[PDB]
């Protein structure tokens, strides 16, 4: 779905806006870099302890995070 | 966490608002009743695929439904 395509999205593109590799954003998330490449494809089974795992590891809070989210779900869907 | 406190409140905030018990939201969400009880002690671990059959199953926009999470944890947080 959109949303599923969204939230991958968004952690894609805060990791890259940070200069993040998978392997960084692994590594800080305490999640494993095949779970990680896995989630940026598709965020279906993300869970939300996942996610505050990762926004943690972005160093981005919960807060910009779903802020961003709203806006490219609001400007593109 | 505060986050998987306030995912778990702001789905239970919605059904009670729209007069659902969790029985309605499980046939609604296409989710068994004792995953929306227990999703909604705690939401760790709850998909993001989850989520928006919740979502659907409330008859609210994803849009909405996060900006009424950025509200609780901007106001209580």
């Amino acid at each position: 779905s959109f949303l599923l395509s969204k939230v991958s999205f968004v952690i894609k593109k805060i990791r890259l806006e940070k200069g993040m590799t998978q392997e960084d954003l692994a590594y800080k998330s305490n999640l494993d870099r095949t779970y990680i490449s896995g989630i940026e494809r598709n965020s279906r089974n993300l869970t939300i302890k996942a996610l505050e795992l990762i926004m943690k590891g972005l160093e981005v809070s919960d807060v910009v995070f779903f802020e961003m989210l709203i806006k490219e779900i609001l400007k593109h869907d």
